[PDB]
């Protein structure tokens, strides 16, 4: 099941970012990750396709956030078992 | 149920934000969110139209606040359901 | 009740903040919270007249800090009271 | 055994790092560590010979994220056992 | 009672700090407080003179850290009991 | 009993610090400090020769960390028993 991820500069933006992701395609918004920095992520799990749909929405109604920046965003289509014990793209 | 948002550098400049935004229209301040780098988000909800009121007072007032700052802001109109369940918008 | 905060950057800065603001005037300090980037406040709680003259005091005092600087402050004469359900403006 | 190290600025990249190094070769993701300013680092453990493999691999697929960047990385072949119990590079 | 306060960029340093605070005159050691961005405080207790005199020698040890740095320090002679309960000055 | 402490930009350098400290030498390694800003040390114990030696491998072998970086370091010989109840110094 495939893992999206958007990274903004501000929390309105991140927020933008998850409504537009679940919206645009068949995908569950499962995590927000915040490392510091103000940088903060939104993470979302669904079948490739759907994620790839979901990611680019994401990114271009960013650009609607008065304020808003995309610092980074990834795809990843088959993630490993392994990371779901680890890192927080497990769904809850 | 609208969603509004006001990010400031500063926390008395956040809680100026929210006082205004109470203030200015029939919405409910649900929280506040730090992210690090003196970044500050607070949040509110209501009707559409209050909302927008809300945040547009929001950063009008946060211009008498002694070294306020907005840093950016936003409103979602009908925020998805999946949200209320992730992030920190919620009653 | 009127709400009075000081903003600084750096902790001894804000314990003389917190300080100078209570033995100015009939204010308390109810709060002290911390932001990220080295900002600090401390909060105080009072009739509007009493905390306009503590946060006066407040910042003319960190003057007498080594490397001390106050980054904002502001009054508010009459908060709503949904403030105090969410915001640490609160009498603890 | 040995422990592999990437640290990189912003979490896209981490989970291209973990993701990489765990299927390039038999390595154990053990871990996760933030510690401010954006910078955060996934750690692994397996065979020194793996989480070179695993850590290399790491390095060159962070080159496909959007906006990734690798900080610092590292590799220690044979880590003393105090090691163990004071970092977060255990199970 | 009075608050004697060095706040480093650092860690290594405000170790010395302490150190050299408590060795240099009859103050207790309280506190150590961290507000991010690598600023952190070393907090004692004691008489006032003692305080100035434990103050001073951090400042001037801090010198001989390898890479250390002081940002900001102070000393309140008599802070107002109400900083007790609210920020991390007192005996816990 | 002597301390030392290696701080670093960076986890993976912190980890050759505590590594290569501890092999170097008969010291113990206690603890690891985060103070934002990137900033992390890494603390340990033993006789003073011990300490001096291992604090000086540490800051030799953080060369083999690709993007190490040392940014302060500092050994205390006998510090004061008030610093083992509040700065994290101890046999946690």
């Amino acid at each position: 099941i495939a893992v999206g991820m958007i990274e903004t500069l501000g929390f309105p933006a991140v927020v933008e970012a998850a409504d537009s992701m679940v919206k645009a395609a068949r995908v569950t918004l499962v995590g927000y990750e915040k490392i510091g920095s103000g940088r903060v992520t939104v993470i979302v799990r669904g079948d490739v396709s759907e994620v790839q749909a979901s990611v680019t929405a994401g990114i271009e109604n960013i650009r609607r956030v008065n304020g808003g920046e995309v610092l980074s965003n990834h795809i990843i289509a088959r993630p490993h078992e392994n990371l779901e014990y680890v890192l927080p793209i497990r769904y809850t």
